[PDB]
RNA sequence: UCGAAGUAUUCCGCGUACGUU
RNA sequence: CGUACGCGGAAUACUUCGAUU
């Protein structure tokens, strides 16, 4: 009850914003660089705002009601590629989600945005090595389709 | 429309898993519904008891707008079964079937498959359908190409 | 991009009931 | 596996509103 309760999803929702640490575990080892209203705005620069080559993607972890999400820049490059995959690891998200499971299993999604494209994984809790595992192929191939 | 009984398309849609069909409907699959009766399913169940492995096959739909299908192939994990399941459905039978129930106002439009307990969603507007279809047939490769 | 409201879907988890039409 | 509801979430599409003078 404790676990899993609306008085930890709220600070798992609020840890999307801080800088590099906020008051409780999260699955990702990058922090949330996500563009001010502005800076997204005058992202109609020569271009479609959402479209083409947006200014990076979403993706989220859940565990149960616990959910984290975070936005990272992409710039279609390898070395932002590989900046952006190591956004989270097997080791990171079970980490995370032994903090957060155990018990009655629940629902788990690891989900992804780019390029008006979505990719969500679910299961249960117990399948969590196979969602991971699923999820970074995904996540992988997302990001260097074209 | 859809039209005019916006929900009636819907209805035949989801009776296509089972009619032929039957109907006139048009399908995104070119290959049949492989659903394991009742009796089949529990028996399937007792060669190595478990819950997760082996599974006899796997379930996928396709949904444009409101417009839901589905099939549940048999797969035993072999090349020559997944060539097969591979062909469950290709680039053009998803949009020759959208072309049918897509109009200009843009609408959601969704791929799923559950395989191992695991589900893989693909999801956009219809006017990235094509970009779901690259996205989701190989997305599909993956679920199926995997081990416990 | 962030937040909130609504509408139409999809998916996962848990629980209940009914099943070779 | 199929069907119907219940609960808790996620994702997508569309509409509306708000966002350092």
């Amino acid at each position: 009850r404790a676990i899993q309760g609306n008085d930890t999803r709220e600070q798992a929702n609020g840890e999307r914003w801080d800088g590099g640490s906020g008051g409780i575990t999260s699955p990702f080892k990058l922090p949330d660089e996500s563009p001010s209203w502005t800076e997204w705005r005058l992202y109609n620069d020569e271009t479609n705002s959402n479209q083409d080559n947006p200014l990076g993607f979403k993706e989220s972890w859940g565990f149960g009601k616990v959910v984290f999400k975070r936005y990272l820049r992409y710039d279609r490059t390898e070395a932002s590629l590989h900046r952006v995959l190591g956004s989270w690891t097997g080791d990171s998200v079970n980490y995370a989600a032994s903090r957060f499971l155990g018990a009655n299993q629940v629902g788990c999604t690891y989900s992804i945005r780019f390029r008006g494209v979505s990719v969500t994984i679910s299961g249960g809790s117990r399948t969590l090595q196979h969602l991971c595992e699923m999820a970074i192929r995904s996540k992988q191939e997302l990001l260097q389709l074209t």
